[PDB]
C-alpha cells in the first residue's frame, strides 16, 4: 500500500540553479555546459513589461551588463543572444556539474517536477501536471521566475519547462528551452486569459488503476461501456476525450489489475454522474488527474 | 496565487544515500562522515523477522559479512555497533558529500521530506506528515526500507526519520536517527495496529491561513469562538486539541490576514459541522493537515 505524488530528486538540477540579474532585474537561470538559459524578460524594467520591443531592449545590452552568479563563484559573460523568449549567455566556465541532459517540449497533460527557486537558490520541489490548457498550477512568488520543470530517465535529466510568467489569475505559464511558450501566452504583461481546464481524463484513469492496486474498490462497479458513449459524458463534465491511443497507454496497467479500460471507464462515468457520495479514493476526495500511465507504472510495479 | 506541497530539494542527501547489504538482504542506508546508518533488520532473514534477537542476531556478523556500495564505490567496513534499533557501520572513507547535518527527533505533526530509495538509489521525493498516531502514509515498495526524513534549513539537513518497517495496514513505522522508534512499533514481523489516526488542527488551521491568502476566502464566516467550545468540537470529529501553543504559533499568520485564531476556529467548526457542500478550498474536497504554520509561513510570506 501507499501512494503518493512524488516528485523527481532534485540534485541533479540543484547543480545547474544559478542567479541572473540584467540592471535592476534578478531571476533564475539554468547552467548548463557553458550556456545560461533564462527568460529573456530578465532585460525589462517593469514598465518595459506592458510592451517589450525585446530586439531594441536587447540591443541596448552588452555581455557585461549581464551578471550570472553561481553561489558565490561570478562568471564571465563572453556572449548573448535570443531564441525566441529564453536568453542564452555564453560563460568563459562549463558547469562541472552539468548531468546529462536533453531538451524536450512536453504534450498537455504530461507530468513533470519544478524545483522552485529563489534568487538562484533551491526552495522546493513539486510534481505537477501540463494542464489542457497549457498553464501550470504553480507555487511561484515574485522570484522563482526561470525556475525549471524536468522529468529523470535514469542519469539523464529532461528539462520541459521554464516558468516565464504569472498570468492575472496566478496561474503559470512557461516555455519549453527553446524559449516557445506552451500555449498562447507572451511575455509581456497584458490581458491574457486562459482557455478552459479540463481534467485529463486518461491520467485519471491511471489514478483509479493506482487505487486498485492499492485496495481501493469501492468505486468498482458493474457496469462497461463503449468509447464514444464514454466520452459523450466526459464532454459534459469538462473530461479530455479518450482516444484508442490511451486505451493502449494504459494496457500495462489493465493487464497488471484485469480490469478492461472500458470497464473502468464505465466506473469513472458512474463517479462523475454520482459523485464520490463522501468517499474518498487514495485519500483524495476528488479525482486526481497529475499521474500518468507512467507515473503509476514508476510507482506501482 | 499558487500554493504545492513542496518538498525540500533532496540533493544533499542524495549525496548521502548507499546501498547496505548482510547476507541476502539488501537496503538502504545514509553515509554521513565515516558511519553508515541503517535499520539493523538487515541482518534478519525472512523467517528471522518473526521473533529477532537482535544481539544474537549480530553476534554472529563481522564486519566483512556488511557489503557497503556507494554508487560503484564500495566501501570498507571498519566497525559496527548498534544503537536502539539502527546499525551504525563504521567505514574508512567519511563522505565526501557529507552537508553539515543535525539529528532531531520531530513531534506528531511535524512535517518532513522523505527521499524514497531503492537499493541505495534516489527514486522520488515528497513530503508528509508524522500522523498523530506516530505512523507515516508512505509511498514505499520492498526496498525503499532505510529511506531517510530530512527537512533543510539553509545549509543544514535535520535529519528525522528513518523508514524501518510496512505495517499489516500498509502504513510504515520507522525510527529517528538514534534508532529509535517513533510510536510503539518494533522491528518484528508481528501484529501492530496503530491507535486512532487524528487530523493535526494545529496544521488544518494554518493551511486554512494559506487558503485565504490566496484568495480562498468562502469559507470564511461570521461567527467567532472559544477554544473550549472548539475543542469541544474538535473532539468529536477526531481532530487534536488545540492548545494555547498552538494560538501562539499561529501568531505570524493571523497577523498578515488580520484574522483571529478563534475566528478562524469557528469557520473550522462550522465546516467540520456541515461539510463542504461540494466546494473546494485550494483544489482540495477535503481539510489538509500535512502544512505546519512554519510550512505556509515559508511559502507564503
Ligand atoms: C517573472 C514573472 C513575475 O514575477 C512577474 C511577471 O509575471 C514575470 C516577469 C515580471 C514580473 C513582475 C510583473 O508580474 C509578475 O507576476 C510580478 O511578480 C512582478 C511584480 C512583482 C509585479 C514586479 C514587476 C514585474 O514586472
Ligand atoms: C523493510 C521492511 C519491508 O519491506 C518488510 C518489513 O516491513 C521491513 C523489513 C522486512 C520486509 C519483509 C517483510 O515485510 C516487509 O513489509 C516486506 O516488504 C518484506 C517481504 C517482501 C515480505 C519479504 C520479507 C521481509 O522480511
Amino acid at each position: 500500500s501507499g501512494f503518493r505524488k512524488m516528485a523527481f530528486p532534485s540534485g541533479k538540477v540543484e547543480g545547474c540553479m544559478v542567479q541572473v540579474t540584467c540592471g535592476t532585474t534578478t531571476l533564475n537561470g539554468l547552467w548548463l555546459d557553458d550556456v545560461v538559459y533564462c527568460p529573456r524578460h530578465v532585460i525589462c524594467t517593469s514598465e518595459d513589461m506592458f510592451n517589450p520591443n525585446y530586439e531594441d531592449l536587447l540591443i541596448r545590452k552588452s555581455n557585461h551588463n549581464f551578471l550570472v552568479q553561481a553561489g558565490n563563484v561570478q562568471l564571465r559573460v563572453i556572449g548573448h543572444s535570443m531564441q525566441n523568449c529564453v536568453l542564452k549567455l555564453k560563460v568563459d566556465t562549463a558547469n562541472p556539474k552539468t548531468p546529462l541532459y536533453k531538451f524536450v517540449r512536453i504534450q498537455p497533460g504530461q507530468t513533470f517536477s519544478v524545483l522552485a527557486c529563489y534568487n538562484g537558490s533551491p526552495s522546493g520541489v513539486y510534481q505537477c501536471a501540463m494542464r489542457p490548457n497549457f498553464t501550470i498550477k504553480g507555487s511561484f512568488l515574485n522570484g522563482s521566475c526561470g525556475s525549471v520543470g524536468f522529468n529523470i530517465d535514469y542519469d539523464c535529466v529532461s528539462f520541459c519547462y521554464m516558468h516565464h510568467m504569472v498570468l492575472p489569475t496566478g496561474v503559470h505559464a512557461g516555455t519549453d528551452l527553446e524559449g516557445n511558450f506552451y500555449g498562447p501566452f507572451v511575455d509581456r504583461q497584458t490581458a491574457q486569459a486562459a482557455g478552459t481546464d479540463t481534467t485529463i481524463t486518461v491520467n485519471v484513469l491511471a489514478w483509479l488503476y493506482a487505487a486498485v492496486i492499492n485496495g481501493d474498490r469501492w468505486f468498482l462497479n458493474r457496469f462497461t461501456t463503449t468509447l464514444n458513449d464514454f466520452n459523450l459524458v466526459a464532454m459534459k463534465y469538462n473530461y479530455e476525450p479518450l482516444t484508442q491511443d490511451h486505451v493502449d497507454i494504459l494496457g500495462p496497467l489493465s493487464a497488471q489489475t484485469g480490469i478492461a479500460v472500458l470497464d473502468m471507464c464505465a466506473s469513472l462515468k458512474e463517479l462523475l454522474q454520482n459523485g464520490m457520495n463522501g468517499r474518498t479514493i487514495l485519500g483524495s476526495a476528488l479525482l486526481e488527474d497529475e499521474f500518468t500511465p507512467f507515473d503509476v507504472v514508476r510507482q506501482c510495479s
